[PDB]
């Protein structure tokens, strides 16, 4: 319900961008004095079509209904008269994404597992509200402080229809295929368990400290090759069905690699849920923290 008056919004810097949107850092100063608040403002590009505009209004509604310590805080909206929609105003998460932060800050295994646990808490909460994320990756996990992480973007999140166990996708060029389970790539169905697969890929990112040369697109494209025409996804699907997986990251314990592999079960029903992961991660964290 909170309305931001565009007259007090001063742009500081870009925070991220996608195909049909951009997130920017703004100082919202209704004075000019030191009572200024820093906010993350997400805007839909003016040239976006009806499918993206309807999806935008759904995204804004999704963030309004979500309130959890490991989910970015919705702050309000303001009229985006330039794009003729609304701008989603959220809290500014100061340390940015783990994708940006990890290659520059060598973080201990213990803090990595704490983040892993926190992502699961935020995800079990999202699944309890009957939503699927569809874009769980380290670029979407924001660092507030060294002991606090938040899921910071919901651009692809969808409500799971009432008497159904999955959502039917309709794959696009923006689909994060390298974080996707076989059932998403093949049958065009996204289950709650499909997010658990993406969590396994996010856990692999964290354990590689988000090193570009070890990234899921880099590692999978080395396995598929580049002279494959329109067949990257088909080749990805068949390597996954042969049981090929991203490798064990350097210094990753065998137990945590096994947990990653368990999130990556080909059969979606064999994967743990986010509720199952929480006491497991709690326990593996206490272990390493000690
Ligand atoms: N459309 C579209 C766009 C692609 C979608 C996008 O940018 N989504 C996001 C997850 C990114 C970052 N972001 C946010 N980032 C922050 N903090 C922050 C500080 N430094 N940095 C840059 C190093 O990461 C980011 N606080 C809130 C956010 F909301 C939201």
């Amino acid at each position: 319900p909170t309305v931001f008056h565009k007259r007090y919004l001063k742009k500081i810097r870009d925070l991220g961008e996608g195909h049909f949107g951009k997130v920017s850092l703004y100082c919202y100063d209704p004075t000019n004095d030191g009572t200024g608040e820093m906010v993350a403002v997400k805007a839909l590009k003016a040239d976006a079509g009806p499918q993206h505009r309807s999806g935008w209004k759904q995204e804004i509604d999704i963030l309004r209904t979500l309130y959890h310590e490991h989910i970015i805080k919705y702050k309000g909206c303001c009229e985006d008269a330039g794009a003729a929609s609304l701008q989603l105003v959220m809290e500014y998460v100061p340390l940015g994404s783990l994708r940006d932060y990890l290659p520059r800050h060598s973080i201990g295994l213990a803090q990595l597992l704490l983040f892993a646990q926190q992502i699961c808490e935020g995800m079990a909460y999202l699944h309890s509200q009957h939503y699927i994320h569809r874009d769980l990756a380290a670029r979407n996990v924001l660092l507030d402080n060294d002991r606090l992480v938040k899921i910071g973007d919901f651009g692809l999140a969808k409500a799971v229809p009432e008497g159904h166990e999955y959502y039917r996708v309709r794959e696009d060029g923006d689909s994060p295929v390298f974080w996707y389970a076989p059932e998403c790539l093949k049958e065009y169905k996204f289950y709650y368990a499909s997010d658990v697969w993406s969590f396994g890929v996010t856990l692999y990112e964290l354990l590689t400290h988000c090193d570009s040369s070890q990234s899921p697109p880099t590692k999978f494209l080395e396995l598929i090759g580049i002279a494959q025409g329109q067949m990257t996804v088909l080749r990805l699907t068949e390597l996954l069905e042969r049981g090929e997986r991203l490798p064990r990251p350097d210094k990753c314990p065998a137990e945590v690699y096994h947990l990653m592999k368990n999130c990556w079960e080909t059969e979606a029903s064999f994967r743990p849920t986010f509720e199952n992961l929480i006491p497991i991660l709690k326990t593996v964290h206490e272990k390493y923290q000690g």
